[PDB]
């Protein structure tokens, strides 16, 4: 059962790392719309870290207090193939959380969040999952 400030705490580092899986693929990814995917995860994350960190800081009068392999992604035959490996459920992650937070929350600014992150990972989940069937099904 997620609040407000403990999804703020999680869903912080989680968003990082997903971005800075992005940011691998930018060099490393093989197909064109994995590189598509990248921007649009760094783009759409970064912001949301960024509203998440002022939100958590106007409502909390404190500043954000500070699990996927970058390791195995760098060293992988296939970047793609592994980047979906593990970004399929890192979105599902988020997309549990932020559907958990959105019966627990009050706040308008949170409500509006959740909505983009489901909808958005989502979309990225249904994307991915077809990508991984046309390149190595
Ligand atoms: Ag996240
Ligand atoms: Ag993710
Ligand atoms: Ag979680």
């Amino acid at each position: 059962q997620w609040t407000d400030q403990s999804f703020i705490e999680m869903m912080t580092p989680h968003h990082q790392d997903a971005i800075d899986m992005a940011e691998m693929a930018l060099q490393k990814a093989e197909h064109p719309e994995l590189k598509k995917l990248a921007r649009n995860i760094i783009r759409d994350q970064e912001r949301e870290i960024k509203e998440m960190k002022t939100w958590y800081q106007q409502w909390f009068k404190r500043p954000v207090p500070a699990a996927m392999d970058l390791d195995a992604l760098a060293t992988a035959q296939n970047f793609d193939r592994e980047f979906i490996r593990q970004m399929i459920p890192h979105h599902q992650m988020a997309v549990m959380m932020a559907s958990n937070l959105k019966t627990n929350t009050e706040r308008p600014e949170m409500d509006k969040l959740m909505d983009d992150i489901i909808r958005s990972q989502s979309a990225e989940i249904k994307q991915m999952k077809q990508w991984y069937q046309n390149w190595y099904g």
